[PDB]
């Protein structure tokens, strides 16, 4: 009955909300009372018909950067860098620049100053242009007044984090970041050998999109995983004791909140909420005009430790794919759902509302 009622309660959640949102593929992963509970349906590519399984990878955006976060826990916890250093002291090109009044903290939770969603087209996948673009970037209010939910912001922290740690970005993730969360189906460039696993992404008119080449990509929505990796990656985050002490460190720092937007507050990737809470909170939280407009945080006296009863999730998208990854530190419950469509934000909490709520009921 658990695993008929857990399918049931899985498939009455993703399923309309597949049908609902035309998601070709969505994996599924939970997991419950310690143990991976894998749920795949549909297609990785519509066209050669493969399968999603735990094992597809799909593009899940934004989450990786609970991925940059936790490698910038690394080098927080390692003393390479501190949440309030100035994010030109992790890189002589951004001294003179704005950033030096600009804390990593800043950056990490897009309180920087108004540092926009997205790196605007024209700055290419270039150290250069990366450079150039901090450097002649201005806040648009005060650094730690407004959260602006931002891939330049989270993705100079990841970067400078990196720099900080000595290394490229990309290599610390692969060599240690995702070795040390013991992924191996976590990527940020897919081995020509894994490319199997990489589901197709469906964008409009179902055109197949996968993610290309972006200035910080790999700290901002980089990574490629499989729904049984992120959810290894969740676990590590439900139990970051049970990865070695410099790793549960850095896990530690990813589960610490900042500030507050109404319900939801803010950790390093993380964002985390009361729970229970509404689903139409859960939604308002990972909603377009939360991510897109500027919010006056309120910022807390203290790190406040995003454990207990909180859901700590983070919403992902690449133009082809959509990830959620939602977890309740206090109820050693977590989940993944990967699709390989963006489909709305509202739609992803919905599914793992259904779920928390039907393992809840
Ligand atoms: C993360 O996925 C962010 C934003 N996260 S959110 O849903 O939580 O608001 C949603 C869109 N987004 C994101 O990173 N978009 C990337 C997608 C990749 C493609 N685009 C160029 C790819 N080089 C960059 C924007
Ligand atoms: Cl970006």
């Amino acid at each position: 009955a658990p695993a008929d009622r857990l399918k049931a309660l899985v498939d009455a959640a993703v399923q309309p909300v597949m049908k609902a949102n035309d998601i070709p593929g969505l994996a599924v992963a939970i997991s419950l009372k310690g143990e991976p509970h894998y749920f795949s349906y549909g297609l990785a590519s519509k066209e050669d018909g493969r399968r999603v399984t735990p094992e597809t990878l799909f593009e899940i955006g934004s989450v990786s950067k609970t991925f940059t976060a936790t490698l910038a826990g690394y080098a927080l916890t390692q003393d390479k860098m501190r949440l309030d250093d100035r994010a030109s002291q992790h890189w002589p090109a951004l001294q003179g620049s704005r950033f030096d009044g600009i804390s990593l903290l800043d950056l990490a939770t897009y309180t920087a100053g108004g540092l926009p969603l997205q790196f605007p087209d024209s700055v290419q996948k270039d150290q250069a242009q990366i450079r150039d673009y901090y450097r002649q970037w201005q806040p648009t209010y005060a650094p730690g007044s407004q959260r602006l939910y931002s891939n330049p912001s989270i993705g100079l922290f990841g970067y400078l984090a990196a720099r900080s740690l000595g290394q490229p970005f990309e290599r610390l993730m692969e060599q240690q970041v995702f070795p040390a969360l013991g992924l191996e189906q976590t990527h940020l460039d897919v081995p020509e050998a894994a490319l199997a696993q990489y589901a197709q992404g469906y964008g409009k008119d179902d055109r197949p999109l996968r993610v290309g080449p972006g200035p910080l990509d790999a700290e901002g929505y980089g990574v490629k995983t499989s729904a049984a990796d992120l959810l290894r990656f969740v676990d590590a985050n439900l139990h970051p004791e049970r990865l070695d002490r410099p790793w549960a460190q850095a896990l530690d720092a990813t589960h610490r909140g900042y500030y507050k937007v109404g319900d939801m507050t803010q950790g390093l990737g993380w964002e985390a909420y009361d729970w229970p809470i509404s689903l139409k909170r859960l939604q308002a939280g990972n909603s377009t005009p939360m991510a897109l407009q500027p919010h006056r945080i309120a910022r807390l006296p203290a790190p406040q430790a995003l454990e207990g009863q909180r859901l700590l999730n983070k919403t992902g998208s690449t133009n082809g794919f959509g990830a959620y990854v939602a977890f309740v530190p206090g109820r050693d419950l977590g989940l993944v759902i990967l699709a390989n469509r963006n489909y709305p934000n509202a739609e992803r909490v919905k599914i793992a509302y259904a779920i928390l709520s039907g393992l809840e009921q």
